[PDB]
């Protein structure tokens, strides 16, 4: 009775196209905050950051008043989108498609005029999404959002600190805060100043899922690299080991491009990561191909040169301690036998040759295991998060 | 003539933003439960839950009631969306991009005034899906509904039993129920407490599938390994065995990747049989690595160890069950007896390091086989609804 | 200017909320059928039918009638959404996001005040697609349609058969047939009756493409294993064609699982058919494991077991129809002719083993080539459609 | 002024419902035709054209008229939608979701009632793609346009030629033309016929990046494959070299997939050109397997059959243009001599098999060489299309 | 008070379907630019622009003016779409489903009657995406904007500059400008003219993506193809080497796919390069081919030809700088001694086929090393953007 009695008295002459102020020449003040309540998604190759976000706005209506002591019991009222005047607050780096993702609900007022408006939304926003220390990187992602047609001297847009008591930690991304900042710009379309407020989301990558499913494998494919270093040349398998790694290294890094995007702001760390690891592999191939040009020298070819018989044989071998009729018979045994101690030389030559590709392939598994420890180590802890994340994740 | 004459008489001065209370201080009762028709897909890349729901929704509105005795024939009437007082009952974990899927249909009301709204729809919910134990993993997916605008003191939502009775299974997921719980929480937006339903969807997947197109590969693929341990090592082939099964192996991880979710809450029990499965691959590379030295071994070089003279050749091997012109005619033939005689020593060398190298590999074979049974028995077990899993479904 | 003026009096006093019935207390007849026009897809990993479909809905209002003589020309009328009664007649198993696919057109009316009610859509339903003879497989989908609010005191659903007569065949389903039956249904949430129409869209796969893209090429991967018994050992190339032929055939598996619902009510048919071929190049990489043992066997080694001299070279080989200083140079020579001897018997004994090996080799060529052929035809031919799949497609 | 006054005065008792003819008995006359600005989308596995398209409808609203002496300077007009009558033509064969893609705009009426509606739409029409020829394949894919609703008593509907002077070439397909067609047709809906325009959309497959992408890959795959044929037996990299071929093949073939339709019509010409590609592969692969076999053959085993020795040695290599104590002292040697010819005569029927090997191995070079060329050159231009496509494409 | 006032006033008697000229004979000026937020997307496979745009659209409405001195503090007043009259200008080559992606919002009216307006879009227009020089491709996408029903003679459409000075940098794409040009149109459906204006967005694409993901591999895929070159014949791995960098090659060209479009305006400058790549690696196995067939040819075959003998070991060699019973035991003994010589001579005709393999595998690694060094700059040079590229993002 009272409820219907206000409703009707409360649209009479109301216009939802005024600014519901009671002296026209002054703004409305608008607090404008909001509650994160989950991050859906952080697509970094199309840079939007989804998140789910139940928008808070609160202002007075001056025409929607009553003394509740003629209308008992009714100490609020609800008017639907359309009927009461709103403010007309956008996020102005949307990514959907429609750009208004907000989903409109009622707006709360009480008897002093004081409306209050939550609508909820799953919004995309355009994120710069910095993937230059990707896996161990930070999000800095800004949602700005503003009145679209009334500017400061129409519409007063303050902030209050945005809420997260109902956040959902998302199994991905660690919510370091949400900071916000009102400014006032101008706009080449507009003389009048245009205030906005700015929350910037700041994400923290957990970087378990990519620690073991993309930074292990390559320490995994770069230590099977290293293993055709232990590999007898006589195996004839060090070719199919190498290149097989590197097959399969190839293949990695081809999933690893669904993740990132094509942009060229920086190289990004898992770039230079998989740079190390290409490295290791490629020169691993190279360097077998040289060990197996040793190992099948041909013993009737170039005599080893003096530079070869030293820096390998000598030092690096030291260093990696490792070191009538009876005269035409014998005519023809003597041959047999000559012949058998050429064969004793030649073979001797070769050994030297085999033994000089072993002390290489010695030399290169010592060179190539440090340096993929040091490029591995290096590159990772280079991040400024890498030590923070082992911390927190690990 | 009488359903015309009633719904004329029905809308007069009836205004759809008045809570049809007949006392405007009480909170009106509205009875909310549904119907979980399907489950129609859980994403756990997108940790969201798509079920078909009819929503059930019941309460009573004091204007929309009629005395059948002067409408004869008249039991019911039908109002559709936005010419009857609805409740705004949301789904607040809504993973929708409209945010509410809810599909308007008609309000059924009798002449008692009791009013019944079964919206249809397809609803996607965001799910913390825990992947900790698949396959064998048992979801429990929240569905929290409540009326987004009206507070307890208000709309005194109640809650009834879910109705499963025209739940059509799932190939894939077993509806193991779905309980619900009334409560009532505090908002910072908002003094007055808001009460929801929250229906809880216990969901145990059916591992068949993930058990004939995962599960069983890795063991076949752990078994193919095995394999490299009885080849032959003057085969030549026992690096492209090994080597190929890993490829293999890697490719089949990645396929998986498009399954589970990139979240760091744990890590999941896939990954931990994937860790021990690549742990027999790649070590039985590195054995084979060690035993091709072994086979490989230079006659003329470090003479066998005494550790290795007795724990492979006499241990391990015993446990396993393995085991003038004449003169220079006689120089001549003599160096080529001699000759023959150091070939038959060197290669009594070799043989006796071929031997160990088989030792090693057969040693290796039931270290692996044993290693890889516990560990396939022990992760699949250490699930607690492995037991139930394979009862069920197998 | 007689329509004008029937329009004008038409719509004087009209409801479209009240059911058009002359009498309250009847039920209203409504006709419900359809038009099949074309299937646009079958998901079978989503469980989803999308078809091309005109609804018909034909009911007679009492209020929309007119002589012709008094209009004249004027024999039909035409009303939009919202201006006149409508079943409300919806897609029960829905799968579309928005639950409600129809595309609202035009209600027609003629003179007597027959409506005639024929909207298009792009219905998706959920369709349980049986994969357990897949690619053989018939589907039986059902399209379940009745009223959403008005049970059957107020709503008579009756049905009339569906038409196919402007059906588009497609190149993947046959159309079986599209039969139609009305039911009556209780639930929970109503004591009255509701009717449904649920016309079940039975579909027969044509197996042509399937025929030539996935089980042929099983067939030119078996056949390929096979050829590894034909390869000889020496060749040094026996494990690299059988696994490469399991990787080629691991990948080909995996681009199957794209077109398979992860569900488990079934093992499919094309699960068990790669079983089979799985077995084949599984335990043809074991057997050639077990040959290359025999080929590569030491001749210093265990003698050849009993069992084996009989069981191979001679049962199966015959049923394959395989079968002063002159002393001293005399020392010299004499161990040079006894060490050559030597080496004859230990190479006989190495012949032994390699033609055990071929034996073996052969043995199991014809073993696995008849059981790939059995359980080729016989997987294929469990399947009860595959007889009509031959001589349909084929 | 007079625009004001003319729109007050020409929605005055119009009723957007009313066909806007003079004489009700008589149909109205509507000119369809349409604009092809772009083909945007051909998807074979869907089968549905995404076209760009400007409808053009064109009528007489005999109430829409007025005195341009009486309002000066108005000579038109334009309504937006709801508020004038409009043909509700559709396109029948419609696969959007929405199933009306058409975007509302204004219907321009000058002074004498002619209306002109041009309402632009990203139309997505279901059309059958027949991939027999598929790359060389030329589409008709029909555009079914009519009035859902007024029959042919109701709406004379006439068509006028497709305008296609702004059409945007596609880089894809080749625009043949755009022939257009009225037909009047009967559904068992309706007793009276229902005009309808269908144009028809032929449109030419540019070959040039599937010449380049997915036939000449072909012709590279199956010349690689060719080269086993000239590697020597003793390189050990016969089935290593064929069977990667395959694998790399099958891969591509798999690529194939993701663009044809699963569709049972017919065996495309891309599965007959595959189908010939594959034949090379796993034939040559079969063909190596038996010149392996000569190759490897045991000199102890079955001796060269008659007929081998004169088809191959013979005729086939001729065609190819291929061609006391001093008594022990000598009973030792003498044995080893005999030693010695016993090899010689054992490796020179090797030799006469490894001879065989290679006639086998070039006699198979030529002929795959030339069944090769034969099916590619026959498989291509068994299509009608092949000589216009390469003529206009390269 | 005078908002209210105001807006009470403005609409009364105001039709949002009236051009608001004072004068309806002249056309109404309409000035049309935007403001360039950010490039979201270019699909170069759909050949889709997606971009972040705030349209502008400024113009006088007549009617919509008032004397600030009467509504003191109302300077300006906002009507939302449908109540005020707005030019109907879309995107003509738009690519979106619903075509228009303007989302409505507010005009902005100030005392003397101009009207702002100012609607944000994510649009969807269709570009021709040359990418005959990708990834050094710059783009020319032009966004035409006109009245869809408004001529010439009704509404006449100026331009201004478009705004970037809120334009956010891509990381793929640098915004060279958005040059601007109003044209005037006929067309076929209407003798009246169209103007419109076409904003043509110019873009660069930064290359430091695409030259470390995409042209940097083909260098080292084919500097790995190379080092077959290098790799003894002996170690029997130069094929398997070469096939597998091929395997390598040709999947690395199957994710290339991806990104370009199916079209044939031309052939790509990457698939010039991938022919640069394909033909290196192809001729490096067939040149590997011949090498070992050099390597093991048979040392009683066909002579070393004389051109063989001068070409290679002597012109190529030089300039790569390579380079009673007495007598029955005498004649076993010479048997053995002739023997071992006609081994030396045939193994010394083998060395001479080995050495001129040598060269032949020298030859040609210079060969292809130069020609490799020649088509990678050439191809990547002949692009008129290498060098900017180069110099702007490397
Ligand atoms: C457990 C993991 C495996 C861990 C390690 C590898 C296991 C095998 C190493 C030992 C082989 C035996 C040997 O002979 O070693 C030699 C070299 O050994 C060294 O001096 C260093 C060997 C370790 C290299 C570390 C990187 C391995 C690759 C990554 C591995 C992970 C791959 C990925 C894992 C899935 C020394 O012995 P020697 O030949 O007697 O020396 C000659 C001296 N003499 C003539 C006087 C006798
Ligand atoms: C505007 O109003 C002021 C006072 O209200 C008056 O003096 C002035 O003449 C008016 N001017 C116009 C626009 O008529
Ligand atoms: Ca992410
Ligand atoms: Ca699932
Ligand atoms: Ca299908
Ligand atoms: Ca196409
Ligand atoms: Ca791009």
């Amino acid at each position: 009775e009272f409820q219907r009695k206000l409703y009707k008295e409360l649209v009479k002459n109301y216009n939802p196209l005024e600014r519901p102020v009671a002296n026209d020449s002054q703004p409305l003040t608008v607090y404008f905050s909001l509650s994160l309540l989950q991050i859906m998604d952080v697509d970094e190759k199309n840079q939007v950051l989804t998140t789910n976000i139940w928008l808070q706005m609160s202002w007075t209506d001056h025409y929607l008043q009553w003394n509740v002591s003629e209308y008992p019991g009714v100490k609020t009222v609800r008017f639907p989108d359309g009927q009461i005047w709103k403010p007309d607050i956008l996020l102005y780096n949307s990514a959907d498609e429609r750009f208004d993702a907000t989903f409109h609900t009622n707006v709360l007022v009480n008897s002093s005029g004081h409306c209050q408006y939550l609508p909820p939304g799953i919004f995309k926003s355009s994120c710069y999404i910095d993937v230059r220390w990707f896996p161990f990187d930070v999000q800095h992602c800004k949602l700005k959002f503003g009145s679209w047609s009334y500017g400061g001297w129409s519409l007063d847009l303050q902030m209050q600190e945005a809420d997260i008591s109902g956040y959902i930690p998302n199994g991905e991304w660690d919510l370091v805060g949400i900071p916000g900042k009102r400014s006032e710009r101008f706009y080449e379309c507009c003389k009048e100043p245009y205030p906005d407020v700015t929350f910037t989301v700041t994400m923290r990558r957990r970087t378990l899922y990519y620690g073991l499913n993309l930074l292990i494998p390559c320490v995994l494919i770069s230590a099977l690299a290293l293993l055709v270093f232990l590999l007898p040349a006589d195996s004839g398998e060090k070719i199919s080991l190498g290149i097989t790694v590197l097959l399969s290294l190839t293949v990695f890094m081809l999933l690893v491009a669904e993740i990132m995007p094509a942009t060229s702001d920086s190289v990004p760390l898992i770039a230079q990561y998989f740079a190390s690891t290409m490295i290791i592999v490629g020169l691993s191939v190279v360097v077998t191909v040289i060990v197996l040009q040793y190992h099948h020298h041909d013993p009737d070819g170039g005599k080893m040169p003096k530079w070869t018989r030293v820096i390998l044989l000598n030092w690096c071998a030291w260093f990696l301690r490792m070191k009538p009729d009876l005269a035409k018979i014998l005519e023809e045994v003597r041959y047999i036998a000559n012949r058998f101690r050429c064969q004793d030389e030649s073979e001797a030559v070769c050994s030297e040759w085999k033994f000089a590709a072993c002390v290489v392939d010695r030399l290169c598994l010592m060179a190539f295991s440090v340096f993929t420890i040091i490029c591995t180590i290096g590159i990772l802890m280079s991040a400024p998060n890498f030590v923070e994340a082992v911390s927190k994740d690990f």
